[PDB]
């Protein structure tokens, strides 16, 4: 792909984070804390899952960013509507305003309804995410495997501003403490 030149500088929005997340001072890294992080509750925070949004809102154009997932067992990545539900249980699906992929129990899947099996020969250490707002496209690239395509959502009905979306995942196993990091341009 040749999407690298639409690179955007993404930062994380503390105020949207689940109350167990620790966002670095530069707002470029997030990890699961071992306890509630001593913050007040607010209506923006994801209550049920270890999720956080980027600060940037996109309503036009072409945007690209990269996320480091080294040594994690579980995570979700992509984009979502600014108006997604924050409280209670919900599924990651385009019907609920999410365009995502994930790793879960040694398999990669796209957040369609129902979910779609991905075919990845080289486990990725970094993921590239491309959004073309006007075309209605969200694509995912395997940076570890020379930028190979992982998945394309097409005919997307965004129906609002989009925000970068992140889930660091739970750490029941002790093998999923590693952070998500936004990679430099
Ligand atoms: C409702 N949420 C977000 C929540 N409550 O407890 C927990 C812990 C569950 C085991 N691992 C650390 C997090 N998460």
């Amino acid at each position: 792909h040749h999407h690298h030149h639409h690179m955007v500088h993404i930062t994380l929005d503390r105020n949207t984070a689940n109350s167990w997340l620790i966002i670095s001072k530069d707002r470029r890294q997030v990890r699961m804390g071992d306890t509630h992080q001593n913050v007040s509750d607010n209506k923006e925070r994801f209550s049920n899952y270890p999720m956080v949004l980027g600060a940037q809102r996109f309503s036009s154009g072409k945007m690209y960013w990269e996320v480091d997932v080294t040594q994690k067992e579980a995570w979700d990545l992509g984009v979502c509507r600014d108006s997604v539900q924050r409280k209670g249980q919900f599924s990651l699906s385009p019907e609920n305003g999410f365009w995502t992929i994930w790793l879960w129990q040694d398999s990669y899947e796209a957040g369609t309804s129902p979910q779609t099996t991905l075919h990845i020969q080289v486990p990725p250490c970094q993921i590239g995410i491309f959004v073309d707002y006007e075309a209605g496209v969200v694509s995912f690239y395997n940076i570890t495997d020379h930028g190979s395509l992982i998945y394309t959502f097409s005919e997307c009905v965004f129906a609002g501003p989009l925000r970068p979306f992140f889930n660091v995942g739970f750490n029941y196993s002790g093998g999923n403490a590693a952070p998500l990091k936004l990679c430099p341009l």
